């Protein structure tokens, strides 16, 4: 619980340590180490780590209690996961153009290592995740499914991101395989802007890896039999909870303190499928509609202004904060149908601290 | 080649079958099978498939032969191979801007496509892998160590290239979080060019995953237990084998055809340690050390022009035949001493093969 933020270095040095048992000269594996620790510290911290401490909590209170070898299992699926979002970050800023993440420059950005290097750093944040899970539970049952789970868990954020970057592309409208050069301007498609697809998006996007993956190593880890029902309705509860937190993410995007929430909003200029792009389009008039298509996706100062006026004229906020309550309401419904009284207060616990933290 | 290049299509398939039985609406489904069939297709056909072609050889004559069931679970980690190399080859064309790969345009350039895309599709194909293991080999008993393997063949590979794309950068002669705006020009250190440094850069990108890691799937896959101290001398036989080819693509980079090699030659603009540079340098006057220093790493027609004739002066030609040779018998002599006259051929017969195929 505590044991958690102070179990870091831990699963840190058993990676690491993994690595300097290469056959490498030694003036290598001295640079290599230093590359890899500041890898590790600077895209694993400094963040609300909630996906980190659901994996924690959901293991105590599916239990009756848990010695300080068992916690070892649970704490290294617990950074696991927050290993799984620093690499997803990473990945994201590049793809989004981010520039600030977590109060501090975009690891892409940096010129020591820019994005050839960001690229490579993905792929073995990621993998480090495995190794790490091998060290530490290679010899419990769960094995092979908790693997299971992050594959299958990575491959729907996979998807999901697809869509997020794809769904207004002339691809969406055969792929042109000789176009190297003309590079289309982007548009939105009136089809697109609604819910049903919007949901899918955030579904695939977050709620996998954000609510399932987390809460299902808990419970794996604590013996609860794979085939069981409860798997069912803790998917149908991670799906709801996933649709909460993106919106919530699209809101912040608009009106959240760029110093608050630790990065800089950018889902207008890069044409993205958002919350209260739907919404608006939903409640206003066909010139404002025209208005729009006409400056939304455009990474110019005064076309951005135009949405944000919009979202200002259509009282956006405080249509966020009516969603907030029913949505909340709806997720507190599902929740009282497990019958389960630990993860209950588990998953009512982390529905309050969600946007806090702590 | 028989049976493997007709495959193909059966574990490609079965992959996107698994995307397509995800939540999503019709449309979408749609428009996402055309894309995912596309990046599998341009991207894993085309290519020489020795990596592949390896696992099926020491499969067969590991053993006393085999039914057509056991022969696609052979197949499938063979498959998985390719797509593995199809993985990394997107990923390389992103790290050293590539321009042409296979005789086509490279993924990530293609504007329906770009590398915001290109990034994702990498991650995608890397774990379309294991999901392919699990459909084929979740019941074997090698399962666990065959997915091991690609693990950890793959971690070293990263580690491969971040020295690749590293040992001449600031870092490596402490990395600051504060510039994002000062891009080091890229510039060769006098200190890394050797043969020492060299070959623990080219043992880890390329002998894991081209040599021990297909070797060692047959193997495992035929039953052979993973104790056993045969898996010692075959990593040995594929650290000298790796050390051959890369050699080997490096000489190409200079002196191949970009027609018959599908690709455009990029080490010296790209700032790459290379052994023609090391064998350069080992005989070369100290006026033309600093001629090298001087134009190496840019990206500039005639700076390249003078360190391709430093190497037409340096008769670096002649000298490669002369590794090539010494080398091969290093080789043979380490597979002589395997005493496994199966596996002694399948590596005799691949050491031929390795530069033309079939
Ligand atoms: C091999 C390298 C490829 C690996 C790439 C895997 C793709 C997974 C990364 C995307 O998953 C994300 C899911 N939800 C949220 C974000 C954060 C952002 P947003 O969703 O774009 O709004 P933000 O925090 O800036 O608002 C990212
Ligand atoms: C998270 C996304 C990135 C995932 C990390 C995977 C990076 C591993 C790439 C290893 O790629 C290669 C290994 N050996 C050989 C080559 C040949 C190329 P080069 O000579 O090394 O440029 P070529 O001459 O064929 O162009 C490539
Ligand atoms: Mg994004
Ligand atoms: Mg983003
Ligand atoms: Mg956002
Ligand atoms: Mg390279
Ligand atoms: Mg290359
Ligand atoms: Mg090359």
């Amino acid at each position: 619980l505590a044991f958690f933020r102070n179990m870091y270095d831990k699963y840190r040095d058993a990676f690491l340590s993994h690595l300097n048992e290469y056959s490498l000269e030694e003036e290598i594996k001295e640079h290599i180490s230093k590359y890899y620790k500041l890898l590790f510290d600077y895209n694993c911290l400094g963040g609300k780590n909630n996906r980190g401490i659901l994996v924690i909590l959901i293991y105590e209170y599916v239990k009756n209690r848990i010695n300080s070898s068992e916690w070892e299992k649970a704490a290294c699926l617990a950074w696991c996961i927050e290993i799984l979002q620093a690499a997803f970050l990473v990945a994201d800023d590049i793809m989004d153009k981010g520039e600030m993440r977590r109060n501090k420059y975009c690891w892409y950005l940096l010129k020591d290592v820019e994005t050839k290097n960001a690229v490579n750093d993905v792929l073995l944040l990621y993998n480090s995740i495995y190794k790490l899970i091998e060290i530490y539970l290679r010899n419990e049952s769960c094995y092979v499914d908790v693997i299971a789970t992050f594959r299958d868990a990575t491959l729907k954020t996979i998807i999901g991101q697809h869509l997020d970057t794809n769904i207004f592309s002339d691809k969406y409208s055969e792929i042109d395989v000789n176009n190297i050069n003309v590079p289309e301007q982007p548009v939105i498609d009136i089809n697109m802007i609604n819910f049903g697809v919007y949901k899918n998006i955030v579904i695939h996007k977050t709620a996998y890896y954000s609510f399932f993956l987390p809460i299902v190593c808990g419970m794996l880890l604590a013996g609860i039999a794979v085939d069981n029902l409860i798997y069912k309705k803790i998917e149908d509860i991670s799906m709801l909870m996933g649709e909460y937190f993106q919106i919530h993410d699209d809101y912040l995007d608009i009106f959240g303190d760029s110093t608050k929430t630790g990065k800089v909003g950018s889902d207008i200029q890069n044409n993205k499928l958002t919350w209260p792009l739907i919404k608006t389009f939903e409640l206003c008039s066909e010139p404002d509609k025209i208005k729009i298509v006409k400056n939304y996706g455009k990474n110019n100062l005064a076309c951005v202004k135009v949405i944000d006026s919009l979202y200002e004229q259509y009282k956006i906020r405080k249509h966020y904060e009516s969603y907030e309550k029913a949505q909340k309401a709806k997720i507190l419904s599902a929740i009282n149908e497990l019958h389960h009284e630990g993860i209950e207060y588990v998953l009512k616990y982390l529905l309050e601290i969600l946007f806090t933290g702590v």
